[PDB]
DNA sequence: ATTTTCAAT
């Protein structure tokens, strides 16, 4: 049901906050949500999250995907949660995928950008645009869906932290730039 | 609690 293991809300509020230059995050966490659409069947549903080490965790996810999910006749509206965008190595695996995989659909939420001044990196997220991956930068309502489908959040609203819009309107900018 | 985004020389 759950592909993973959900966060505590300390180590929610630390990985997602969204501040564009935060030290000290040296994991990726990747939550996720799944359409699985197959013609004959009801839709149904999966989520989970991974983290890095097939290192990182963007390689864990299509590593599993391909190894107990992928099936013949089914179309997947897959969405992820990425507390930081992908480096240029997994954004080309990522790519790749997508080419090889017209039936899976990929929609990106990131809360930062992982060296959004580096060339390399900037290449990285244009060719995930360019293969049919929707890169976005996460909000509000997307921080707020994380803190109540991947954390242990005991029944308590999300609290948003100060500067959570300017950071989202900070980093949508430079992401428009980029994709540009 | 007017229940934590925004409230800004
Ligand atoms: C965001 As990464 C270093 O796991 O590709
Ligand atoms: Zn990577």
């Amino acid at each position: 049901y759950f592909q993973g293991s959900a966060m505590d809300p300390p180590t929610f509020t630390f990985n997602f906050n969204n501040e564009p230059w935060v030290r000290g995050r040296h994991e990726t966490y990747l939550c996720f949500t799944m359409e699985v659409v197959k013609h004959h069947s009801p839709v149904s549903w999966k989520r989970g999250v991974f983290r890095n080490q097939h290192c990182h965790a963007e390689r864990c996810f299509l590593s599993w995907f391909c190894d107990d999910i992928l099936s013949p006749n089914t179309n997947y509206e897959v969405t992820w949660y990425t507390s930081w965008s992908p480096c240029p190595e997994c954004a080309g695996e990522v790519a790749e995928f997508l080419a090889r995989h017209s039936n899976v659909n990929l929609t990106i939420f990131t809360a930062r950008l992982y060296y959004f001044w580096d060339t390399d990196y900037q290449e990285g997220l244009r060719s995930l645009s360019q293969e049919g991956a929707s890169v976005e930068i996460m909000g509000y309502k997307d921080f707020k869906y994380c803190w109540e489908n991947f954390v242990y959040n005991d029944d308590e609203p999300f609290k948003p932290w100060k500067g959570l819009k300017y950071n989202f309107l900070f980093l949508d900018s430079k992401l428009q730039e980029i994709l540009e």
